[PDB]
């Protein structure tokens, strides 16, 4: 047979790009289009989803282009897989085919007051109320709050409400509404797992939350799964379809985290990815069963290729500043200058010589939520040095990351299995091989290190059969790409001191109010 | 008619030093020679007593010859004063007149096994035991501590002790024992002060301590005011005796610290002195009447003049050093690459907005006193820059030397009148205003910098007679040395907040064992 291609729009909170890929899984054309972060007040965040589509139609038009430009085998794409910053809702109009208004994005807090109510009236002052249900406790993030807040506040949506005209959409949703022309009302289970309206049990709306959260089903689309036909792109917004030539499915989406799970071939229970980005997000393959968290942990869908097909949930966790805090020490700090410089101080030592920095400086989140801790150093002699703190920024990170996997391993009832990673303060391999240490398990890195992006295509390509299984999936993976493997190194000594000097810092923390 | 000049040896931690004066109370003429920081184990440190007092002949020998290309005039110096590290301890056999070993320096830890047995064996527990007689808490830096010492652990030293010979002798005492040729065998009540083996009220040596300690009273030198007939200058080490011309005498002995008290022209109870150093410390005089203290502070000889006139005491407090805290900021942290810029980015920000850092590197000294204080950050945010933290280095010295003061109000009974405060910190102008706003006192800066060496030769220019009364050394002083002033100009409320912020960030200080 012929080459064949699959190709992934990874719609991010900063940027959307376009990404295909071919049957190795090799990036092998890309293209990326910023789109406008529009704050009206403090702690506001919104998005112009037209310019938000716009975006995704010129990065298809240009990557093929410079595709068949570049490879004279490119004849046309084979599906299109769609991933997304989750939790970003959008609110439009099933005849002007537009939006009422912008999109209040995942961390934007305008749902706040939504967000107290909801917890003191429905929830009884337990925010858990629901936490069986959706697996997610009342957020300002989650997709239902922000869709009560457009009602509760932009008169043209409340309007539409009215009217029976009214579409709330998560990105996916969206996305795949534009690009069939308006045929497609679609979410994929992983996306509406993130808007507290959907139940894991049954992976379908809950009637109750929206009647208890005054949301109507009618506004809501209809829940698939991550990888079968979803629709075909049917649109001529930057001539994408004279681009695609030929007649071209959506077969494939996914959110953007657990993307990054499915894109690591995290398939198997027990399989977990990091990405360490300006924060970190881990997500675990937990197994067909759900699992719940008594550490405040995120239950939420891992994924599930086919309609109806097998369902894997996953636990998810996040640090809040991880990249932020090695930005912290260059900028802010003047620690150093250009990010390789990082690394080489943190390597310059054999450890930290007792010191112990925990970079709170918004907060404690993973297994120990404390918005009062801030930014924290004890333990410093005049033997210290920007050495010993970037190591122990690094520490820190990776200490954090191990007190976040101990709470899935007992939450999951199961073992981490490996650790694959992605994001860009991967590339530090000092602080890989702490991260290594610390778990006692051998930590994965691929050298194709677009593994969001290929989330979405393996879905598409799964469906459409460019890949026919998972297993055949990760052969393709083994055989054509490289990955980095750092097993863990140092003793059961200095991993305990870490350790026990990590506990006695935490105390420290504490500081805001 | 024609010019009488006064000569000073201080003999510091680092370096050794002689200054002319003349009848002005201005340096004439100055030379620097620094000798050995021998550290044979972590925490040790010890000088070679030879160098010290070749050291000094060398200071002597230059300083003259470039005087008397000066004025070419000059027959002779009228009187020479001592000034010296204090407690650094010295043993020497009285007949071959050379040390027996090197001297333990103040700072030097290795009496710490002994401090333990005196806390225990007699302090019950309490180390403050002798505290009414002496002054001083059980601590490793007194001179008995050091004695004991070199005689359970040095051959030669409890050799010499068993035949006969041994003399021990703080700084001033091995000064003026080798000036002499072995004719002076003396000390004055300053020093003597910090043996732990002299009572504060009486000032004579307390058989009862020396007995309890088992340091023979042997090996003890003679008790003297700071200001009188100490000896003769009969050695020719540089040809020191050729250069002085005339028979010289030794007529003023004094500790730095207390030199620097007396050098400020502190005379007056509530009047205070803050040196900054190798050591850095806050001395206050508090009248004829000896002042003991409950907050951990010492009690102390401020000065003494003639055979018996008035002895007048002090208080005082160990700071952490403006300087190594600046300078750790500089070389270990890179926060700037030179001192100008400290101040600026300081100033740059109107105030440290959350943090506190307490530069504590090997404890709370001052009225604390925790060995397991280190140095510690809290309150940082991702809006926090290294001129925040260069704010907060500040404010925490002026806190420091705050929490001093209010402690030295409670023990004395009286106010700090006046601060003065040269040192290798008062190019910094920030830290003087913070400093005189907390404290809500003057500050006054002495732009003669040689302060130190003025205060023994003070003592024996009023014993010579170049001067004969404390107010013509007043009226000399503001006739010819100026001073720039340092006013308050804050509030109780960013006062009393202030020290709140700092009161709460010294309780996350704790990290030792
Ligand atoms: N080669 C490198 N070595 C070490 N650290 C790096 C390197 N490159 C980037 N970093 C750091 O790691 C972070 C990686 O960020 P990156 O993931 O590329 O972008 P981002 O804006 O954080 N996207 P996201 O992962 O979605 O949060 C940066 O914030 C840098 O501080
Ligand atoms: N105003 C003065 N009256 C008498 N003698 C002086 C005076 N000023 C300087 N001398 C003498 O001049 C010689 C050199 O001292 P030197 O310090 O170099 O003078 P200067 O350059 O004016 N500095 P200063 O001592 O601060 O006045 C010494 O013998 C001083 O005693």
């Amino acid at each position: 047979f012929t080459m064949k291609y699959v190709g992934s729009i990874d719609q991010g909170t900063t940027s959307t790009r376009f990404i295909i890929f071919d049957e190795r899984q090799r990036p092998v054309s890309v293209h990326q289009v910023p789109h406008t972060q529009h704050t009206p007040h403090p702690g506001w965040l919104e998005h112009d989803p037209m310019e938000i589509f716009r975006s995704a139609c010129k990065c298809m038009s240009v990557a093929i282009a410079k595709l068949r430009q570049k490879d004279a085998s490119f004849r046309k794409i084979e599906a299109i897989g769609i991933t997304n910053q989750r939790e970003t809702t959008v609110a439009w109009d099933r005849v002007t085919k537009e939006p009422l208004c912008y999109a209040p994005v995942w961390n934007d807090l305008r749902t706040y007051d939504i967000t107290k109510k909801v917890t003191a009236e429905l929830g009884g002052g337990d925010s858990m109320f629901a936490s069986k249900i959706t697996g997610l406790p009342v957020s300002t993030y989650f997709a239902a709050f922000k869709m009560r807040w457009m009602l509760e506040n932009v008169p043209a949506v409340a309007d539409a409400c009215r009217r029976g005209t009214l579409c709330f959409g998560t990105i996916d949703t969206w996305l795949m509404y534009k690009l069939s022309g308006g045929k497609a009302f679609v979410t994929d289970v992983t996306n509406a797992s993130r808007t507290f309206l959907m139940d894991l049990r049954t992976r379908k709306w809950s009637p109750e939350l929206c009647e208890k959260l005054k949301i109507p089903m009618e506004t809501l689309p209809e829940i698939r799964s991550n990888s079968e036909l979803f629709g075909y792109v049917e649109t001529d917004e930057c001539g994408v379809a004279a681009a695609l030539n030929e007649r071209t499915p959506i077969m494939g989406s996914i959110g953007d985290q657990q993307s990054a799970l499915f894109g690591n071939m995290c398939f198997e229970k027990g399989e977990a990815k990091n990405t360490y980005g300006t924060g970190c997000f881990l997500l675990m393959n937990v197994g067909e069963e759900a699992r719940f968290s008594k550490h405040g942990l995120l239950s939420t869908v891992g994924f599930q290729v086919g309609r109806d097909g097998p369902c894997y949930y996953a636990l998810e966790g996040a640090i809040a500043c991880a990249g932020a805090t090695v930005e912290w020490m260059r900028r802010n700090m003047n620690l150093f200058s250009h990010i390789t410089e990082c690394e080489k101080l943190a390597r310059s030592v054999p450890g930290t010589q007792g010191i112990v920095f925990v970079p709170a400086f918004s907060g404690l989140l993973a297994p120990y939520w404390d918005p009062s801790a801030r930014g924290t150093i004890v333990g410093m002699t005049l033997k210290t040095t920007r050495a010993h703190v970037i190591r122990a920024a690094l520490q820190a990170i990776a200490l954090q990351l191990n007190d976040v996997v101990g709470s899935m391993k007992r939450d999951a009832g199961l073992n981490l299995s490996s650790l694959r990673v992605d994001g860009g303060l991967s590339k530090n391999g000092l602080l890989m091989e702490i991260q290594a240490s610390l778990l006692g398990v051998d930590i994965l890195v691929p050298s194709m290190h677009e593994t969001t992006a290929l989330g979405a295509a393996l879905c598409a390509g799964l469906a459409a059969g460019v890949w026919t299984s998972l297993e055949e999936v990760k052969a393709v993976s083994r055989r054509e790409n490289s990955w980095k493997t750092v097993s863990p190194s140092g003793s059961a000594m200095e991993r305990e001191a870490m350790i026990a000097e990590w506990r006695e810092a935490l105390k420290r923390t504490k500081w805001a109010k």
